[PDB]
């Protein structure tokens, strides 16, 4: 029974993090969709229409989000926030609470440009991904120098609302990015491919689909509500000779486990690059 | 609640993973006492017999007494004992059971062939499900047998979709099923296995990268389920332009990661039906 | 207090003898061996052991109690005819021919005798060293005493336990053909262990170690593979940037390849012998 | 013998490798488990959990682990080697033989950090595995500029208790890490696969496991005890025409040899990147 009376939230972005975001707390009830704020150069896309939608307040004024929250959700492209900090670097207060999800942007860009304007920001680095919408992201955060304890804490608080969460050192985060951060796209390429695979071999499309989605969605369940390896829970499905065992062979063959490895390390490899962008 | 009330007795011929996990969801789900389960098995010494005993599952080395038992029949064997097991028992099939065959690849003729030799209208029934039962989030198709009532659909249908997603379908699609989402999880453990070897590389402990990805993977599968969204506009959706994300699907592209899975249920389905092809003939 | 016999002295024959004899359960001399080329290495090794080498099938049958047939597989008809005449109650004929079915010598010998005692076993050269593998499956008129005795003879020499025959072909192509892939991959180690700049004989034995001591790790855990895998492998670590390196290259597959290929024409030649 | 009598030993670091070491030392008889201290800066290890299990006193001081030990093991990641060392380099004293398991962490970089407090650190460096918890690791140790002649014996008895031990030249250990300390996740991995093998061949898991594992087992020592060439051995075994000659051809097929080579080679070349992080 978790809901935060004294708190005001500013998304600045209206893309699809921050509305999943926006979604996934009001959802699960910690926060009033009144209560939050968002803003966007660009007030004809879907996501705002769908914002305005569940009640978040709308406004085109990057300082209007500023001076409406607390926390201050930075919701958007890597390449716009250092424009953003010195737009609204004036109008940082010591009760915000700057919690940055730009994507490889880190904690020493935002705290070197946020100083200018004033000492001591608080300054936390969220790494979450868009299934917060249905309330199952994950998500990690890191906090800045000047971040309380009571800051990282309530931040956990409010991200554990819509996924799983949990801190980390910042150098850990685009190791994150590379797993939890892209996996969702890997698994809507997957399903996209099962789903293929089971027309190929005489299925509706929608069923396939919807087999292919819960057999995902029931092994992760598996594997987090048990303590065996994964490993294990395979050999359990593959009985002797079977049809299981036929399919992880030519799985195998193709190397698709290295397939996934190369994923992780090649998203991380670039959330890199992005953070020296940042950091040049 | 209305099937619990029924007070319906479960028999399960083979006591292993499958026989386990749907035991384990049907109890979870408070449809089925554990004790109101029997479970028959040749090899007293598996794993499962061992856990099925701690559940309170009632054993028995002794098929007959399996299907005595019974109202509900699961047949949880590998295909080719079946032909033996129809034969030790089809005379103790009554009118009352509903024989519900998982045994992969055998088809409703085959068991129907075997049972009317004994009694004329045996209803039969058969399932494709998968192991997630266990924690309720199955994925589960039945087909109705020739001499199966309406009300023995809708039966089946109540019990597998209290242990997750379960839908009738025309048999002949059971092994493209089998194919998809009874060896779909096996394929998501080994990516689950995958990920984590990934994450560990880039510098993650591996107990948390097991955890990012299998939660990645859940909230992936949930919001397809959620959205009416075509799973390519999802992907579309969470790819920001040179992105990182972006640059991870290009090299999954580039090892044909699309081509493996859907080789995989091909694979998957055509080995149910040189199962079904030794079931036959 | 027990009698052995080998229609056959190669490899397979060698290794079992050397085993048995290191293990205190044969005394050499109690055991006879029959050969047609007696001029294998093998022979002049089972020489120097104490077994009795003679060049007449017979006098082996004749002297022994439990009866291993070690020959090539096309070798066993023209075995099972030369001697099914001399097969008495008190034979366990035990058959090491690769992809020799119980059914074809029950058959053969059937024509002489009803009832010929007949196992089929399945074992591996790591017998010389008391670290084999072996499965064994019992044949018609093989009584229960049979089937533990084998069990106690081979629990001697490595792990053994009894199957149904029909699982013999896979054990073929996982552990009677395992150790060639063992040898294969401690060859390729040792290369790579050059390569980066060791000296042979330290590359082998390292290597060797490595996967002496994994799979007794494995052997003595309850723990899935896997896990073991998890356990070593440190984030960002030397191990897992090499364990990646395998995975691109079909690792696992090749060795799924292998066992798949050992089984199936262990079938192939179940199938000549089944004509 | 008397080496190790009222010798204790000191781990900063509760990884896998300190848990694998002391298992195997106290399985040895070597050492007593009471004469064994370890830090942990989290006991939330599952590692940790096991070594108080043991009777290994435990400890989250890394000084306490330094005062109270004769050989004091460094098992931790490489890059914490430099904080450690400025921690408890001003308790180091003559009588300590330091050892280093991090990898990829030189004896020069130790040396030069433990020099600026006393002059002469006694530096050895280790190349062990987890093997050592059943006694058949495979360990190589380097000797450093101040170690004595009873040093370098101290620690090959030592690490001979626990499996084969032999002293190299420090600039073979990337090539050993990448052969016999990485060797065993190598095995690991083809366990798994041959037992997929025989389960997709009809065997149950279990029997699969047990063979596979067995069958390597037997063939590793068949090796160790033979003077005979490694293909000199599998020609001895592939019989004409026969079913192990087939499956071996498969493996050639595959580049199964080179493999192998690119994960020595893969290993040992990461831990030179590491080593030259170590000295940078
Ligand atoms: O309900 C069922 C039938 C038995 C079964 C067998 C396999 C197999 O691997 O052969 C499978 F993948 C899924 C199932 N699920
Ligand atoms: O003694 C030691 C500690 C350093 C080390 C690192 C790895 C790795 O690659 O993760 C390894 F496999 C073995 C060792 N051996």
């Amino acid at each position: 029974n978790l809901y935060f009376q004294s708190m005001s939230v500013g998304f600045i972005g209206a893309g699809q993090l921050a509305f999943a975001l926006a979604k996934g707390f009001t959802a699960a009830g910690v926060l009033a969709a009144h209560k939050i704020m968002a803003s966007s150069p660009d007030m004809d896309l879907a996501t705002v229409s769908a914002l305005r939608k569940m009640g978040v307040k709308l406004t085109p004024h990057n300082k209007e989000t500023v001076q409406h929250s607390d926390v201050l959700f930075l919701a958007v492209k890597p390449h716009i926030i250092p424009f953003i900090l010195d737009e609204i670097g004036a109008d940082i207060e010591d009760r915000h609470i700057v919690v940055s999800c730009a994507a490889g942007v880190t904690i020493s860009s935002i705290e070197k440009k946020l100083s200018a304007f004033r000492p001591a920001p608080r300054v936390i680095r969220c790494m979450t991904n868009t299934p917060v919408v249905v309330r199952e992201g994950a998500t990690v955060y890191a906090t800045g120098t000047h971040a309380q304890v009571e800051d990282g804490r309530l931040m956990e608080q409010l991200l554990s609302s819509v996924g799983f969460c949990t801190e980390v050192e910042e150098d850990l985060i685009d190791a994150v990015t590379g797993l939890s951060g892209s996996g969702p796209a890997y698994a809507f390429t997957a399903l996209d491919a099962l789903a293929d695979g089971g027309v190929k071999m005489g299925l509706p499309r929608r069923l396939a689909v919807r087999l292919g989605a819960q057999a995902l969605l029931g092994a992760a369940k598996m594997l987090l509500h048990s303590e065996q390896h994964p490993g294990q829970l395979k050999d359990n499905v593959s009985s002797p000779g079977g049809a299981t065992i036929h399919a992880l062979h030519v799985l195998e063959s193709g190397g698709f486990r290295s397939l996934l490895i190369n994923a992780v390390e090649a998203s991380c490899i670039r959330t890199r690059e992005l953070q020296s962008m940042a950091d040049q």
